[PDB]
């Protein structure tokens, strides 16, 4: 009857969501600078779980040492305070003038080794606050144009510092794992590693596949006009999807970073399905922007009603899959066949078998509905909650 | 002087490119159907070195043991009356009904066994005739809609296939080679594997996975906006790079199959040059259709200009490189440096390099320009033919 | 409690919507070809109030005059048996290979005289069978390559062969008028008036522009990624939407063409409440195509479906209006503003307002927050039926 | 032989071109202010014939009436030493965040009054540096949820604000012109008149519709996939291509604003070839912005590139038409006959003219190739400078 988070629902929020204050390519900001601090206790209020946070979100580019423990300490007594947890971290390796050209794969070598000491850096930090999962979304590694970088060069210089990262923790004794954010593009015009398979390929070639995983999010993979469930299905299928970042996107366009529930909102509803299903057990993490539109009030409007959209699409997905109308549906498409193997009897008996061919009846097997509208017209009357 | 192509320049054709009678989602055939001998002695004369085949472009399907004896007697005395090869062959799952809902991920448990069967009928008969790499486009293996298909089922069902084709050819002893051919839409509304990016990461869960690589095409990467030299970079770099379909696409939209040039040009000089400066060698293969507004004479015409236009983009790209005022330039951006490893001193000595983190000057690092539009600028004069 | 269709709702569809065969442009027909009489039966079984037609739907190509009235005969009889209305038809223009560079912007002008007169054909039999409505899709007006088609001469025909329709419905006193239905691209690479805007535009050119009006379809606009409910809005401001077919698209792609509901729900649910708000008296027209994965009761299902859909999120838009949590917040968020004139005091008053310019507080205004996610987040509740 | 602009080739320029410093979505300025006095000296050193402003880049917000002067002053003795000129000025009307929801369109009246003085205080700025013509690209005009704007009203208070403005030239009898620039998304998720057509149509609903044309940007209708010569067609047929804005786009994304020839370049080159056949005779503007990866060598060098890319392009559209075999190509695909009426004749002949319907034999028109394919290749060999 309530659509009530409590922190038992594992919802996170990075520090840089609520705190965006709005500026785009055209305009100014529109809301003033929130205290890390303060944002920490308004979460905690609305039933989050946690927040992440890059380096420099929690302390500004250029501190004193001195000046940085000052901030990790107050950041640590408002986590004291309301009981917040610190399951993720990631570095900014974008927004300073100097990664320009990118952080790991930029062409000077300087900036490359500087942006791994950058990382290292924040990884001993985020493992002090209890991180266990490390994401890096390389936003600007990338190109405008064709001659300005060598994409295998490219990669063996980002194969290079994963590896590198990954001696370093191992080397350290931590445990964290590392989670790769693809981007198809903006902000540059074309990003390394553009999707969920690209990501999930490159880690194949690294010298230790089992410590990285991917992060993907809602509206990067809509940017290339892909199916968001199937690409988090693959990452389950492969055993990585160690994080995800849940968000809204209206197809192919500018990175939106609108509140999960909002853009696409079927596939919001099969992601969830899925998500439950499969019993992901990591943080629903928010990466959105509220609207510079909003003033504060609006912010947090909009980070409750991320919550409130997962809650309302996990019961929706519950009574659906708890159908026994569904059930009945599911075995009508034949999806209870679709898990059966094709040939558990071998590859010999497969070519004896005539059945398989010689005397298979293919126009009586074509003739055969799949049931599928059926099916999805029960899904959206759940979605709907218009059963029925 | 002249852009001539020779068999040497090793470019091949499917028999359903020029012989694409126009039949699309809103209208019938334009032009009557063409005997595969007559391809087969036109394209010779145009300069190509070989053509490819699906199963049932060559063999009708339903036909007898005889009438396809007889069917593959003509082939190839065409071919050994030309000198053509057939470097490439794979199997049609796609046209009949009967793989309305896929073939080897159908939800039908006996679809897929048929699905495999016709697959090793037709390697044994692409092995005869000389055939190194075996494509497979699953353009029916997806969904329109999402209860219709669990992905995590449907990938293991897709793994079970390939494994077993896999076991065949090993037990066998055939010296062939598995190309997947990804593609993210269209006529499902969502394609499996959807992107080079996936269809890679997949291979690596395959039980043999040196014997598959990728068959990229331009226009499907292309379908999701992504780069496509950047794509065919990556499967360079993991070794994976078996074949590949030349044509062009202008953007997000249905896949148009423009013959290659046309579409997004400056792509295409892209990807020549790379395919040429990183030695690929396996054929350049043409998947295009002529438009149907043509004729006979426009079908050749349109075949022939898919292999000039790769002949003058290669004469430009390698002007491009050879050009000493390219050669500073590309020093100038530091593609040199790109070249060069971050951290080949290791770790440790990342780790106590003062000039990496302590004492870098991260503001004069920052005002150094990449110089790439000098750069992107001496490329597309080069393109023109306007230097200059 | 229940939804229920009745032909008072005005639900309609054309007859090559179910009883499309499954052909795509990689795969045969999975349907048997139904007889339009039987559609129209089934339909009115469904609750639907009418069906439209092409000419060839009704009459096959190069019928004689005397299988031609047979045809009509057996079909007028089928209406009078159900009570079934023809609000709309329209010419096929498509299909047939002499359409293959258009029909009214062929290059060839023989072609185009021809097109005309299919065209003023099938409006005589429209008016017979009662339409009020003759739609337009020049799906065939376009190109491929740059140098096919001078666009302003393609134009100049354009309006020369509506000029001389509305001539022809004007000297035969016939009240019918003319929709224009738009769509970017497929099957020519790029289609001519490829947007609601430009089509619009277009009319306001013609000898008699209050004879035409628009046929917007929700896919058609998808295509190109644009809000589908905001040019409906333009149409409506501009007094020109006299017609709308209703159906589903997930993104840019191919036209899918699926059931109403399908594709983006949240601009499904925005469209229906423009919609019912705007008194839009039309028919809402079903243009889909039931999978081919589904057989006939599959087809049934997902007629049934596009007018479920409209029903449920009728009746969710009406609760959102009449909410009056919602209509606070629609003043909340200043909609009523909107509403009044900048400036019914004149231009001169507002040069001498100093409020408006001199003394206007902007950093005052600017502070102001809109209020829109509260707002949009009422409208998700209300969607969901999950209020609250 | 040489390439080079001479102010003779109406190349103009906005001050925020050259002058963006690199601030992105997700990063810091990497390139310091420039003084509009260097960038007009700097451009017309390159050969540029001209520049533009918004009000906000001459003078500064919140200036008082002597800063103003000053600022003026300034820029007009830039402007005689160099002999540059100032053919189009604009409003600033989407950075200040007062502007967050809309400047004519904003929900709040006083915004919306505020909008309109702010404009016609530039209108009277521009008269005096001479400008001809006036843009308006109404970037915050939109909305990113359903609820937020009733798009009816909006269009109405669209509509009032410009018919003030042309009341107000009106008045004064200045002799400017206005041009809406249409852009379908960024920075508003759904930006109003998103394309060329829908700028057009509303232009007829204005109180004074021949004060109104559009300027078209190539990015922007390539952020909606559609073809930006076929829109520029329209355009032009309709008489209402004021000004126009050239760069480059790759695809659906992130508005690019490259430099113009990058991009789409077969687009480019059919542009130019419509431009220049057409006689357009207004300012060739190029609304770029170079990279933030460059410094300012690399800016005027990005800057360069606009010119020069123009003036290839130009050269091999000329020699494309005037190519004896192109127009003989010409023939044989009938763009002739697309030129001639299709019923000059009149309606009653054409009815009457049974060999346009009743004798005409289809059969043999649709075997007739169209010889497309032939056709572009000769263009793309003219673009590529290989004939040939
Ligand atoms: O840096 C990690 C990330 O998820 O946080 C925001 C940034 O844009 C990226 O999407
Ligand atoms: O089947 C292999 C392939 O490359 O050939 C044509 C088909 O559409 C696919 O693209
Ligand atoms: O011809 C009118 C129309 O609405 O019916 C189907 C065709 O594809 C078009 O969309
Ligand atoms: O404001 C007019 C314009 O052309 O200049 C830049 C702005 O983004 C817009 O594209």
């Amino acid at each position: 009857m309530n659509y009530q988070p409590t922190p038992e629902d594992r919802f996170t929020f990075g520090l840089w969501t609520v705190g965006w204050q709005g500026r785009d390519p055209f305009g100014d900001a529109t809301r003033r600078a929130l205290d890390p601090v303060e944002s920490v206790r308004r979460l905690a209020e609305l039933g989050a779980h946690g927040v992440t946070f890059h380096d420099d979100d929690l302390i500004p580019f250029g501190s004193s040492d001195s000046e940085r423990e000052e901030h990790v300490k107050r950041f640590r007594q408002a986590l004291d305070d309301t009981g917040m947890k610190v399951p993720m971290a990631t570095t900014n390796l974008f927004t300073h003038p100097v990664f320009k050209d990118g952080g790991f794969t930029a062409n000077d070598r300087d900036v490359r080794r500087y942006a791994l000491r950058k990382t290292i850096r924040n990884i001993d930090l985020a493992v002090e606050l209890g991180a266990e999962t490390y994401v890096a979304w390389g936003g600007r590694e990338g190109a405008e144009s064709g001659g300005a970088k060598d994409v295998r060069d490219a990669l063996d210089r980002m194969k290079e510092a994963f590896d590198l990262l990954g001696e370093y923790v191992t080397s350290q004794g931590y445990d964290i794992r590392f989670a790769i954010e693809p981007k198809p593009n903006e902000p540059r015009g074309d990003i390394l590693l553009p999707t969920v398979g690209h990501a999930l390929a490159f880690i194949e070639r690294l010298e230790r596949p089992e410590l990285y995983g991917v992060n993907p999010e809602v509206g990067h993979e809509q940017m290339a006009g892909l199916n968001f469930p199937h690409g988090i299905a693959q990452a389950l299928w492969a055993g990585k999807l160690f994080h995800i970042d849940l968000n809204g996107q209206n197809g192919i366009k500018y990175d939106q970073d609108l509140r999960f529930g909002a853009g696409d909102l079927r596939a919001a509803f099969w992601l969830v399905d899925l998500l439950e299903s499969a019993g992901y057990s990591g943080p629903r993490h928010f990466d959105f922007k509220p609207p510079r539109t909003e003033d504060f009030d609006g912010v947090w409007a909009s980070a409750a009603g991320c919550m409130r959209n997962y809650l309302i699409l996990k019961e929706r997905a519950a009574a659906f899959r708890a159908d026994p109308e569904v059930q009945e549906a599911l075995r009508a498409s034949r999806l209870d066949e679709l898990a059966r193997p094709t040939a558990a009897d071998g590859l010999q008996a497969l070519l004896d078998d005539r059945s398989a061919f010689e005397e298979f009846d293919v126009d009586a097997a074509a003739a055969r509905g799949m049931a599928f509208e059926r099916l999805d017209q029960l899904a959206m009357d759940h979605l709907l909650g218009a059963r029925g």
